[PDB]
């Protein structure tokens, strides 16, 4: 008699790894900058949500002028000015599940900048 | 009569390592500098959310200039002033279950800088 | 009567590496800059989402000049200012389940840039 909608079922786990063997020799282990290691570890990530979500993202611009007469024996500049309805450069990383390394990285190497207005 | 919805189920769990064996032999262990070590060991997640859930996320903007005359005989300059109805340059960074490592890094590197304006 | 509808269903987990044997023999192990290792070590993702989920995403722009003269005997610059409805330059990195490495980067070498409006 059982409706299931929009739904996760996983049921029954076992892990049974007793009995494994793992060995590691050195004369010495020498880890430097960022380094990940597993030796005989066990990660693990189960994941079991409920369906049926919403994301709703809305964006809405209404720009208007009204003039007479724009600019009359006059200079008028729009510079590097968009007008958008969404966002401007964005960055998205998404991910659900990680047993490793996630990493947004922003570094310019950038040796001078110069910004002039001169009206 | 069971009806389910927007639901997680895990029935059971079970786990059983007795016995397992892991064995490190070193005259020197160095770990430097954000390093991660798993030796024989267990990093575990479970998650079950329930669903139906909602995000909602709405950006309105209404730009409206009336005027009779604009900048008659004279100089206006609109520099790097967009007008968005949005985000301005958003980073995101999502995950849900992680065992490792998660960056969100930013380095520049930027020797001088100048804005000048000017009228 | 049973009625499965937008939903995941596993079943039953078993998992049984007794009797496995690594073995990493060496006189140093030099381990550096973002090195992963995995040595006689498990990593396991189990995903079990619910379905019927929405991502609703909406753009609105409307821009309107109205005018009778415009630029009468005077200079008009619209300059990199678009009107976009939707975001300007993104960048999405989607993924679900990793046991590896996953990384968004920005390194631009840039020795100058110079921004100059000169009405």
């Amino acid at each position: 008699s059982k409706v299931t909608s929009k739904s996760g079922s996983l049921g029954n786990i076992h892990h049974k790894p007793g009995g494994g063997q793992v060995e590691v020799k050195s004369e010495k282990l020498d880890f430097k900058d960022r380094v990940q290691s597993k030796i005989g570890s066990l990660d693990n990530i189960t994941h079991v949500p409920g369906g049926g979500n919403k994301k709703i993202e809305t964006h809405k611009l209404t720009f208007r002028e009204n003039a007479k007469a724009k600019t009359d024996h006059g200079a008028e500049i729009v510079y590097k000015s968009p007008v958008v309805s969404g966002d401007t450069s964005p960055r998205h990383l998404s991910n659900v599940s990680s047993t490793g390394s996630i990493d947004m990285v922003d570094s310019p190497q950038l040796a001078t900048l110069a910004d002039e207005v001169s009206a």
